[PDB]
């Protein structure tokens, strides 16, 4: 089974999924290999080949560096990547329905990694059963990811910064070009991501060069007004004139810095790209987007506030415990291994970890909202605090506060609240429903009746999985089949929001309340 694409013949391999056949071509090429004089440029569109490219298996996954925080353990190594680190790693993945559907609907998946690890070929990432349920087409790209993907020395094109979303962008012009010869509609295509990857997503409804390339867009998890997911320019200077301290490439000519760079090999990069940062805390980006002037023209803020993104439908939302998964990486007491009840004391020292330059004032603001116990005796209460500490700050109130902003100018939101703990995580009960962990139910692995996720999950996975496919067919995540309730758009005055769990579905409204109106309108202020 061959496919002739505008830069040649790529040819893919039948699987087997749920009794029927998907297609799938696997490692795609959709740019030059950024190699040498081409490393922190951006991405050079492809060059004709004459032969048939054997799309058969996951291409390299770029340069990152690994967690190794925890040796052996599923939990961590799951979100680790399975195939060879490269330069050579811009390719991307496409799975098609058998047979070869008419006009299909593309989803485009954009990883997570905090712009400093990820790929595509995670098994959680396997766009093969939503190609055989929904019949929609799959498509999962690699983009440059830490200084490769990311370091910024503004205006200079040798290091413009942006290079990984301008890596997303060029997949999203691949799929504009070839999809229709997969069988697919370039004219309904959705976005979709997580973490770092729905950052990416919401950028892109902001970035000139991509309103043409998509038609909808979905946030899990995250969004570009984070305070994690955008570095402002002169942060990017220092960072990127410290990693070329650490690295012997100091010069005064700041053209000459980057040629130094392009001569070190990936690795004496990757080793620095840590110390580039003073102030580190678990949810440090080294290397991320920025302000460049070309893949963003403003301040992100100032676009979102004034209206200048692109008019569509929104599909966001987040966990229920989003901040739990970032405890065990810094936080005193804090450990995957025990239940982790902390005490006020190490309540405060938490704080002084994922917030060291702020006021003394400041912290005690944070302490002063979330110790108002239903019940003064749980042991768990500033273990629990903390958790939602870094969850309301780093995830959920800025996902509300955009999804508040976005609907504002006339377009139909909709809010999801994951809470569903999978019967299969490998980390412990306290952490709850954690940050990625949703993942997995949107891709549809609990259909998978082998793995033993419960039946209800099954169940969940099935609703999640057909929302989704509706939301990008149709710009409605509605199951309307199965006498399930209804999605109410969120709209900025009532806020309504759709919760997901095995046990039932509730409409609800202005989801943390208290909380957000603290780190949306107060806490900027301190
Ligand atoms: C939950 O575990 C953490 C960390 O536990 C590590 O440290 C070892 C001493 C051992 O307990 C093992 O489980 C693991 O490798 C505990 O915090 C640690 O407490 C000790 C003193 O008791 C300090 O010296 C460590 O620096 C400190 N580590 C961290 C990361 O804070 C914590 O006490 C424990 N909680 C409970 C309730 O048991
Ligand atoms: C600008 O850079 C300054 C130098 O960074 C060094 O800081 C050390 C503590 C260590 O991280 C070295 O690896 C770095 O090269 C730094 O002192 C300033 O604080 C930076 N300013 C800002 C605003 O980030
Ligand atoms: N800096 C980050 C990292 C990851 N995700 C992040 C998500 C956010 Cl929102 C912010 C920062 C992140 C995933 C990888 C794992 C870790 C743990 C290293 N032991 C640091 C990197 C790499
Ligand atoms: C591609 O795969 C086919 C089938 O496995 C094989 O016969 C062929 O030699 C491979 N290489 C090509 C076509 O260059
Ligand atoms: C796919 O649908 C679009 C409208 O969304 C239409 O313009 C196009 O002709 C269709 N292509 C087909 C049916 O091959
Ligand atoms: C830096 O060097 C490049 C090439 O060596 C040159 O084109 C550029 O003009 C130099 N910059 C300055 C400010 O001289
Ligand atoms: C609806 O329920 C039936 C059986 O109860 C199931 O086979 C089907 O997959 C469900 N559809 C959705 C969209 O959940
Ligand atoms: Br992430
Ligand atoms: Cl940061
Ligand atoms: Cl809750
Ligand atoms: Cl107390
Ligand atoms: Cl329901």
């Amino acid at each position: 089974i061959i496919i002739a694409t505008k830069n040649g013949k790529v040819r893919g391999m039948q699987l087997t999924v749920f009794g029927g056949t998907v297609t799938a071509f696997l490692g795609i090429p959709y740019a030059q290999p950024p190699l040498g004089r081409l490393r922190f440029k951006k991405p050079q569109s492809l060059t004709k080949w004459s032969d048939i490219w054997n799309a058969t298996k996951y291409a390299n996954s770029c340069c990152q560096n690994i967690d190794q925080s925890f040796p052996g353990f599923h939990g961590s190594e799951m979100w680790n990547p399975n195939t060879d680190l490269s330069e050579d790693c811009l390719y991307l993945n496409v799975w098609i329905p058998a047979p070869k559907p008419k006009n299909a609907t593309v989803l485009i998946w954009i990883y997570g990694g905090g712009f400093q690890t990820g790929t595509s070929s995670l098994h959680v990432y396997d766009g093969k059963f939503l190609a055989r349920v929904e019949r929609v087409i799959v498509v999962s790209m690699n983009y440059r990811v830490g200084a490769l993907g990311f370091l910024a020395l503004p205006g200079n094109p040798e290091a413009p910064g942006n290079m990984g979303l301008f890596d997303q962008q060029l997949a999203l012009q691949w799929v504009q070009k070839n999809i229709a010869a997969f069988g697919g509609n370039p004219k309904s295509v959705t976005l979709f991501g997580e973490s770092a990857g729905a950052a990416s997503v919401s950028l892109h409804l902001l970035s000139p060069g991509s309103h043409s390339l998509f038609t909808r867009a979905i946030l899990q998890s995250g969004s570009f007004n984070a305070p994690w997911a955008v570095t402002s320019l002169y942060e990017a200077r220092n960072r990127t004139l410290n990693l070329a301290k650490l690295t012997g490439c100091s010069r005064e000519n700041e053209t000459e810095i980057i040629k130094c760079l392009r001569n070190k090999d990936p690795q004496e990069i990757l080793l620095n790209e840590a110390f580039v940062v003073p102030y580190g805390t678990p949810l440090s980006v080294n290397f991320g987007p920025t302000v460049d002037g070309d893949f963003l023209t403003d301040m992100p803020d100032i676009l979102l506030e004034l209206g200048q993104f692109k008019k569509t439908q929104i599909l966001v939302g987040v966990n229920k415990d989003e901040g739990t998964a970032f405890l065990v990486y810094g936080a005193p007491g804090f450990s995957k291994d025990n239940n982790s009840i902390i005490t006020r004391k190490e309540f405060q020292e938490g704080l002084k970890i994922f917030f060291p330059g702020v006021s003394e004032f400041g912290k005690e603001s944070i302490l002063f909202h979330y110790t108002d116990w239903v019940d003064d005796q749980r042991p768990e209460n500033y273990r629990e605090a903390l958790g939602d500490v870094v969850g309301d700050y780093n995830f959920i109130c800025p996902a509300l506060e955009f999804t508040k902003k976005f609907s504002e100018w006339g377009n139909n939101a909709f809010f999801y609240y994951f809470e569903h703990r999978s019967s299969k995580l490998p980390w412990p009960e306290w952490m709850g429903v954690m940050h990625g962990y949703e993942i997995e139910f949107v891709f549809g692995l609990p259909l998978e009746r082998r793995d033993q996720y419960t039946k209800a999950e099954e169940i969940l996975s099935r609703s999640i999985v057909k929302r989704w496919a509706n939301f990008a067919k149709y710009g409605n995540p509605q199951e309307t089949q199965n006498q399930s309730t209804s999605w109410p758009v969120f709209k900025s005055t009532e806020q309504k929001y759709l919760t997901l769990n095995t046990e039932s579905t509730r409409i609800m409204t202005k989801l943390r309340a208290q909380q957000c109106r603290f780190w949306t309108s107060f806490f900027p202020k301190v």
